[PDB]
């Protein structure tokens, strides 16, 4: 299907690792200029992990409609990123949803490596699971994060009943899911879609510990062979993103092992939509995700 106009258009007007990190964030901030986020009631903190302090944001809705916080994990290849970068994401899924929502800032790659991460998303998401009864909430966490962050979700509920950790749902959107195995969509728009094919490896030679982890099932949750009880889930891809196939693929086993599982592609777009609010598909997606909460309970 063609590329969206919009997206045709981002695409074609176009250092140390602190550099990177700066203007990564610098990008981010010029997006939510153009596209100023929604007022949110917001109050910083910080979480004891197995790993370290871990500083989080909390998001209060103007008028709480969902009955179950979610914890939300950025997206920025392991590497880059923060609270600040998904702002715009996490206060449109705080005010659409009417969700309390649990920003995270998990340590990044390559000062922390693999699994550190995952370590510190299960202890935040059992902090807030802990922590949800005196908010007026039901324990049993919805987890959600793009891309790398969709890693994390994706992680953190395959590692949820062995972690007694109570989850009503997955939002996984575009995420990374299977390090080992080339589809077709990664060969086939692997430079020019904004996520390109050398980024990739390189965000893996920061993360991971050696090659050999690529095949880790905490690295690539694709891999798991039992899907069977994991929590109801929604994967959202975008049509032009190498990280399309793993997605789809993913959310057609949840399928067939069961799980109650909503697989939307956003046709003519790119990775990275849902924190672009150049594009109306943005705020459609984020729909998507109060339309799918609304079914949990
Ligand atoms: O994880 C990713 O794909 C990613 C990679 C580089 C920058 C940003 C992102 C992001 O999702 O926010
Ligand atoms: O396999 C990948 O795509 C991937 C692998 C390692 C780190 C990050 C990513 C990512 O795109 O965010």
């Amino acid at each position: 299907m063609p590329l969206d106009p919009r997206v045709e258009q981002f695409l074609a007007q176009m250092l140390s690792l602190a550099e990177a990190r700066q203007q990564f964030k610098q990008g981010a901030l010029l997006l939510d200029q153009m596209v100023p986020p929604p007022p949110v009631d917001t109050e910083d903190g910080t979480v004891v992990t197995t790993h370290g302090p871990v500083r989080i944001r909390r998001y209060i809705p103007d008028r709480l409609r969902f009955s179950h916080p979610l914890v939300f994990y950025h997206g920025g290849g392991f590497v880059f990123g923060d609270i600040d970068t998904h702002h715009g994401l996490v206060a449109r899924l705080c005010q659409t949803v009417g969700a309390t929502v649990i920003s995270v800032d998990y340590s990044l790659a390559p000062e922390a490596k693999f699994p550190v991460p995952v370590a510190e998303c299960i202890d935040v998401a059992r902090w807030a699971a802990h922590e949800a009864p005196g908010w007026g909430l039901k324990p049993s966490i919805v987890v959600a994060g793009d891309s790398a962050g969709g890693n994390l979700a994706a992680v953190v509920s395959q590692r949820a009943k062995d972690e007694s950790l109570p989850i009503a749902a997955q939002l996984l959107f575009y995420p990374a899911l299977d390090m080992v195995h080339e589809t077709p969509s990664k060969r086939d728009f692997a430079r020019g879609y904004l996520l390109e094919a050398d980024a990739m490896q390189w965000f893996g030679e920061q993360y991971l510990r050696t090659p050999d982890d690529v095949s880790h099932p905490w690295a690539s949750p694709a891999l798991s062979p039992d899907l069977t009880g994991l929590p109801p889930a929604l994967v959202i891809t975008a049509e032009y993103d190498p990280l399309r196939d793993e997605g789809e693929a993913y959310a057609e086993a949840l399928r067939a092992a069961g799980v109650p599982t909503e697989q939307i592609r956003f046709d003519g777009m790119i990775h990275g939509f849902m924190t672009m609010p150049i594009f109306p598909q943005m705020e459609a997606a984020i729909e998507a995700v109060a339309r799918f909460l609304e079914r949990i309970d």
